[PDB]
């Protein structure tokens, strides 16, 4: 039985249309968050796909301490608040230090957990003791299996609403390949969580579409998407970031795959 | 762009409607060879989904010297001479040995290369110089790059006529993942090699169903599966092998999602 | 070009004799502390092998919230203390927030990066401005080469005094090989700095001797080790952990195959 | 316990003293075969390690129909007739055809299994029924404990006399791993059986001291080894032999690593 997460009037399930948690990879400015979540929202509505805007707003792991980080925090906030009142979309952020939780989860809808953070256990109760809805991302070096513990630890704390993200797994040295059994397997796992996969950090580029059609096939929740309006001059590096000009012929083909495979009878297998 | 590879009216391409290459593991009797052929027939006859009629007729790599392994070549050929005067079907079966490349290739319509054989050179040559069409079983330990060096090969003994199948990935000890993005490099590699995804060997089921479609959602030109009227009683080993009684209902799904991909605009740009 | 890093009087290199950084996984108890230290101190005085002490005060991966996570970084800095005022032995321990490392770092001699926040840019930052010699853990999913922008993000702070340690890789779901190639690579990666093999955590053990042997078979700087007293008992899984009673043996294979591998002449090939 | 495989005057088991089964890829030529021969059995007679000439008559994997591969069956057995005239030396040699098992296992004293052939059955019943000695190359897609199932069906025929040898795993795409954990594994999984490790084609190079020193420290039963007067210039692209010139200083070393490790008492853990 699947387990149905709400996000205000959206509802999260493996066997409802598909949600957008669309965006970009970091807050970059004012101007191109506002410019990008007006194509996503032209876009989604359009075509009638339920939408979560998705941003980050610091970027703890860059290659060097000079290194552009994104607004931090506080602008951060209100950067979202502005895209709350203009276009009333529901918005998903990562959090890294114990203390941003709180002021996070006031503002947005969803809260996420870094995948390398995954297993900090001050950080996932201190998420969880929030009261917002959490995306765990998968560990590229986790089994999908696993997620079931990290799913017992977030609903110990007394918070059920959650979503499972995968990004692929390693394979081999710099290398990643996306195991297309384990959305069930985290299905499994986690008693029926919302399963969605994160195409962009998926990609190790020219096959964002077909991998996130392979995605949608399976049956899941949902698709986690970065875009830029010219991803080569991305402040931070965005190689899969798909092009803004793509969107609509991107989310088309999603929501034709979705709808296709939504409405197939389970096969007696 | 993509190669067109024929087999008599049939055409494989990975732009084309998908191939099915569906049969049995092996041919355990003429009777059950009769009754599956039969099954299969009467199932893309009535969609109207190009067929192929896949069984072995020797398992060149039992556990034991004394474990059931097929019936042999001669009564294997014998078989598929009977189910090709009344059903009319393409056949595809594996050879082991370079002296039966000649005698099976006067019979069947595709000679498949085993993925342990497929770097073993003097295999190579006398199956090409049949002139049969040959489908390359990519090993599980070898990169889809790869493959352009066994097509260059073949190609360097006078057979072009050549479809290359995808059966996964080693992953770790025992287990293997598929990697849906190796298509399109296969793809690449080969210079547009029609590329064929083999769905029950890479179940290293429930979910034979969802990895089916997400092979298929990615653009491929066609699919091999294994079925048997009763999985459990199969004479070798077929974990993953899908019930004669479930054929109707899968390749319906197949054919949907196929359609629905093979129509997309190329969304490339 | 080794690079040496020096622990007080001790001198750290690939090309020394190997350093033996062993304790407990974590401080369970002041007794069982000193207990410890003592048994190592005993063999390391007796054998002539450089020693540092290893625990941690706090386990901030744990597999539940309110298991056993260590005393904490008070009472454990008075343990640590403790162990210097008694038997003045050189110590590493981990941190894992910020706020941590300039107290821990006036106690303890070296201070360790854990695996899964191995690039987390602000902990590097605090850690290496502490002016502490700093034990990289390298985590599953990193390859080799990539320790090298990690040495260069520490040395932009302003500290060089860095040590790599490996603790295996990620070998399939839940399974892990350790790359003896990979120690090479790391020394060429970084410059020279020395470079480590955390054979306890390497071990996902009857094979912990072999391991250990294997390892500074290679050539390398040290040997990261846990031991307990009563490995079954210990509050801290340790599926791993040495029996304290072993220490003498296996420290004395240690220094003959080290002894033996750092006194060949290098072979050019 | 471990069983002892004799080849002739040599005793092969996991704590005996290791042998090398060394020599070149492939006979070149006659007196290319004397020079490498001459230079192995001078070395290892001086050092007093036990020895087995190896080289392959026949290249069955090449890249093209048109690719050099050897002198074939018939004039490389000429060659092994007039080295163990000459020399005295035992032999081992790979088979890749059923037809060749009986006249190979005339001349030779061991018979190898090409690891991509390792689960033809045929071809390991024939090799099996000639009763020479066998060595099979673990295939890089195979784990440890699958060898015990080779070693049962090998028994089957009627041979007990088996070898088993590493050359490592599979790691992401075209690439390997040592897993020194495996030779215990192996050692268990086939009750004993000698176990020897392929240096040179683990070898995805200026690391083959260091990774051959590694895998003898782990306490096995031989080390398999190709070299070559002017490795740059080998007729088959042989990019981890080793030059001919430093064979003096490198079995030197392993005799060294052997010996210590050999004299070790199992310690207690």
């Amino acid at each position: 039985q699947n387990k149905i997460v709400k996000i205000g009037n959206i509802d999260v399930a493996n066997d409802k249309p598909f949600v957008l948690f669309g965006g970009m990879n970091v807050l970059e400015s004012r101007d191109m968050a506002m410019q990008v979540c007006e194509a996503y929202v032209k876009v989604t509505e359009k075509l009638g796909v339920p939408y979560v805007f998705k941003a980050s707003f610091d970027k703890a792991n860059r290659s060097s301490i000079h290194s552009y980080r994104g607004p931090g925090m506080e602008e951060g906030l209100k950067i979202f608040q502005e895209l709350k009142d203009t276009f009333g979309v529901k918005i998903i952020t990562d959090v890294h230090e114990i203390y941003q939780c709180q002021p996070v989860a006031d503002v947005v809808d969803i809260i996420q957990l870094p995948a390398f953070l995954a297993r900090q256990t001050d950080l996932v109760e201190a998420m969880a003791k929030t009261g917002a809805v959490i995306n765990v991302k998968k560990p590229q070096f986790l089994s999908p299996s696993q997620m079931g513990n990290i799913v017992e630890k977030i609903e110990e704390c007394g918070n059920d609403k959650i979503i499972l993200c995968d990004r692929g797994t390693n394979f081999g040295y710099d290398n990643l390949i996306v195991d297309m059994l384990g959305f069930s397997v985290m299905k499994k796992a986690s008693k029926g969580s919302p399963v969605i996969f994160d195409v962009t950090h998926s990609l190790q580029r020219a096959q964002v579409t077909e991998l996130a059609r392979s995605g949608l096939a399976v049956g899941i929740a949902g698709l986690f998407l970065e875009a830029h309006p010219n991803p080569n001059q991305a402040k931070c590096d965005g190689p899969s970031a798909l092009p803004l000009s793509a969107l609509e012929g991107f989310v088309s083909q999603m929501k034709a795959i979705d709808d296709l495979v939504k409405s197939f009878p389970e096969l007696d297998t």
